[PDB]
DNA sequence: ACTTAAGAGTCATTACCTCTCCATAATGCGAATAGTGTTGCTCATTTGCTCAATGA
């Protein structure tokens, strides 16, 4: 399943907020390491294009999205190039399918071992947002109430 | 009315092998158009799987 139309776009919101934050370089670095290691492949003179949250809410953002996503790399990764640097989907997808490496593939290979085509990688970059989205909200509604 | 000069045109064997060589220069500034990226979406293709008759 998935969330809703209102869901949807507060998560949204509130990330894209929450990555205008951790985009200026404000988040302490010993609290984490995926992200200490996640922002050190970009400039410091970064420029505000984003509204920019404040100090402890963001601060109890970061912590339940390290706390529910400390189990895996690659969907945490995808959060942070979509929301934290500001990347599109379709970059991500577009990248993902010039690296990954090839799979065994159901109903068009036939189970041939090719690459995966840039339809199927938009579509599993997309479950990969929406299976992280899932994950963050309820455990997101549990820290804010 | 016919007879020598001037000028143009068109060829001058076949087959093969090796090597080298085949370029340089006005600036700038908006307007406008072609190109590429983005997101949402539909459509054709294939495959493991399921359902219905039927005789042994």
């Amino acid at each position: 399943l998935n969330l809703t139309k209102e869901q949807h776009e507060w998560l949204n919101g509130w990330l894209e907020l929450w990555g205008a934050w951790v985009y200026s370089g404000r988040l302490e670095k010993r609290m984490s390491s995926v992200i200490a290691k996640f922002m050190e492949s970009v400039e410091p003179g970064r420029v505000m294009t984003r509204p920019m949250c404040n100090d402890d809410d963001g601060m109890l953002i970061s912590q339940v999205v390290d706390s529910v996503m400390y189990i895996d790399k690659k969907a945490f990764g995808i959060l942070l190039s979509y929301y934290a640097h500001g990347s599109s989907k379709h970059a991500i997808a577009s990248y993902y399918h010039r690296v990954a490496r090839p799979r065994k593939m159901l109903c068009r290979g036939g189970g041939r071992i090719q690459k995966p085509s840039l339809a199927t990688c938009r579509r599993e970059v997309d479950e990969i947002l929406n299976a992280s989205l899932f994950m963050i909200y309820p455990v997101l509604d549990s820290a804010f109430k």
